[PDB]
């Protein structure tokens, strides 16, 4: 060969006290079981931890096992997680069409992502599955790439209904956010806890709802009809979101719980403010470029991103196009 190089793959069930220790050039590929309990620190180098129901080194050409289509991971009194590699979770049983008994609850009180967190939770259309995902460490300090995708039991994207609610932070957590999160698929992140940094949030398909009071440095673009949600009062800072119109890949929206009293857009800022019939302003920074006659307003009874809150919402009938701005 020329190079280190070590695997483990560890198949079933696993109630895990020591810690978790990855080295670079190293995969450690914990696969099959139903039930993960992880209490100790997890050390990862530049190599990949996976946790899955299928083994990291299976294929889309994979004969099926013979493994339970249920799969519960629990990291809880863990003091630190560490990721400079990859680590990756994924509850898909392939070729299962049944929606997988599931539940992620990642809860240490440091979680400092380096490198790719990805988690991959399956959709299966005519199915509504709608497992359980809680990621809230105490202490959350993404510096690399946090990615969670929602595909099918072969590994597209699902995009059809049954939005998965995944829990991101906590009313005492505090997240800092430096790099990128990319949610993918149907899936309704639900931002809990206070984000903050300087960072970048891709919403493709996706729909993200901003439930908290401190969401700042972040941001966020829609692509293939994602929305952008929040339900908290308005924020004291302009939020940064890019790729508002319609298109053949989708509509895109903005909505700010309550129902809509009036809005204007200023073509040569680029802020659009909702007011709703309570009273309150928000303001987006949505770029210029835009014709205010192209914009359209509605009232939503919040069935549409599969919440129960009513929502005002902003579309725009023509692409997303944006320009420099000129106050002229
Ligand atoms: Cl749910
Ligand atoms: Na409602």
């Amino acid at each position: 060969r020329g190079s280190d190089q070590t695997v483990r793959s560890v198949a079933g069930d696993q109630r895990v006290t020591d810690p978790v220790i990855v080295g670079d050039n190293s995969i450690l590929d914990y696969y099959g079981g139903s039930n993960y309990d992880f209490s100790n620190n997890f050390e990862i180098g530049r190599g990949t931890l996976y946790i899955g129901k299928e083994s990291y080194f299976s294929s889309f050409q994979s004969a099926p096992t013979d493994v339970p289509n249920s799969f519960h991971l629990l990291i809880k009194n863990t003091n630190n997680l560490q990721n400079n590699g990859q680590f990756i979770i994924e509850n898909i049983k392939r070729h299962a069409n049944q929606c997988s008994n599931s539940s992620i609850q990642v809860f240490p009180i440091n979680f400092q992502n380096d490198g790719e967190f990805e988690i991959i939770s399956g959709g299966v259309e005519g199915r509504c599955c709608l497992p359980t995902s809680v990621i809230a460490p105490q202490n959350f300090l993404n510096n690399g790439k946090f990615y969670y995708k929602v595909l099918t039991d072969t590994g597209s994207i699902y995009s059809g209904s049954c939005m998965q609610n995944v829990d991101i932070g906590a009313s005492t957590t505090t997240t800092v956010n430096n790099n990128l999160w990319e949610f993918t698929g149907s899936i309704n992140a639900q931002i809990n806890g206070a984000v903050s940094g300087a960072a970048q949030i891709n919403l493709d398909g996706s729909n993200m709802f901003v439930n908290a009071n401190t969401f700042s440095g972040q941001v966020v673009n829609l692509i293939n009809g994602g929305s952008f949600l929040q339900t908290s009062d308005p924020l004291s800072n302009i939020v940064v979101i890019n790729g508002l119109g319609t298109s053949d890949t989708g509509v895109t929206s903005i909505a700010v719980k309550g129902k809509g009293k009036s809005f204007t857009y200023n073509p040569s800022s680029g802020i659009v403010k909702l007011t709703t019939v309570e009273g309150k302003t928000y303001a987006y920074q949505i770029g210029c470029g835009y014709n205010t006659k192209k914009f359209i307003t509605n009232n939503d009874s919040g069935a549409s991103y599969e919440s129960a809150d009513n929502f005002f919402v902003l579309t725009y009938s023509e692409p997303y196009s944006p320009q420099t701005c000129q106050l002229e």
